[PDB]
């Protein structure tokens, strides 16, 4: 892209993007899910990019040019993520997930704290413990036979029976250059994740200084996904959601609009105390 840049961040080299928009603050900060860069964010970048000082960084072994590095988890992806916003000298930012971005997400509000990072909003992340096929994918993933097997029972899912052009162009083009290695990372981590932490839920409840966080998502479309978010919103001020109606996982692709409003909204409410 034109605002893609690299640096040495500890040991590795990451790319991450930067507009260097010099405006006021905060800085909006794009998380990448698993084995996915910047290019998922491209049409959100085009929404925010005016108005905002926009950050995405790529993790380690992810970006344009996909390559094995040694095994890391969130809590690496968090410190990566805090000396790209050190370097860049960023104080007060908003970040801004895709899927399993959000445990990177809610580790950074507790590492940076309310005053750095204020507010979140995480989208499409599965709230729940992982459902036997969600549970099974993970198994793929991590298995060096079947790892592709596992990335095309979840482009299933996260397609939801949608010819969305967009969308597929990310799966199959954008993550066509990621293999085992990330895959099969991306199966530990997750799996470790919801294992340790129990659930997204129970983690943002767990936090020290609980803080506005909204949840996003067109997926899962059932009612008994909506009610645990209705539920868990019923039972915590600091918790809102929005059902945004887009056809895939991948809202920031297909309706980036809609992900704006919500991100601008919680810009707007962060500059005004
Ligand atoms: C980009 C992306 C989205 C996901 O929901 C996911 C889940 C498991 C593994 C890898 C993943 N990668
Ligand atoms: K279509
Ligand atoms: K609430």
């Amino acid at each position: 892209d034109t605002y893609l840049h690299e640096t040495l961040v500890f040991d590795n080299k990451l790319s991450y993007i930067d507009n260097q928009r010099d405006t006021d603050g905060p800085a909006i900060l794009l998380l990448p899910g698993w084995c996915h860069d910047h290019r998922v964010y491209k049409y959100l970048i085009q929404e925010l990019d005016a108005d905002f000082r926009v950050i995405v960084p790529n993790w380690r072994g992810h970006g344009l040019s996909p390559s094995e590095v040694p095994d890391f988890g969130y809590q690496e992806q968090v410190k990566d993520a805090l000396e790209i916003l050190d370097q860049l000298g960023v104080e007060t930012f908003l970040p801004v997930s895709h899927s399993h971005g959000g445990w990177v997400l809610v580790e950074l509000l507790e590492q940076a704290g309310p005053e750095r990072a204020p507010r979140g909003i995480i989208m499409d992340w599965l709230m729940w413990a992982p459902k036997p096929d969600f549970a099974k994918s993970l198994t793929l993933l991590k298995d060096p036979e079947r790892w592709r097997e596992g990335t095309h029972g979840l482009f299933d899912v996260w397609l939801d029976g949608h010819d969305e052009k967009r969308v597929r162009h990310h799966l199959l083009e954008e993550m066509a250059d990621y293999g085992y290695d990330c895959w099969g990372r991306s199966g530990r981590v997750i799996e470790d994740a919801y294992g340790r932490n129990g659930s997204p839920m129970q983690m943002m409840a767990n936090l020290t200084k609980t803080r506005p966080i909204r949840h996003i998502f067109s997926q899962p479309t059932e009612p008994e996904y909506e009610k645990i978010n209705s539920d868990f919103a019923e039972q915590h001020p600091w918790f809102s959601y929005a059902k945004l109606g887009g056809p895939t996982a991948f809202p920031a692709i297909d309706v980036p609009d809609r992900a704006a409003v919500h991100i601008r909204e919680f810009a707007t409410a962060i500059r005004q105390g």
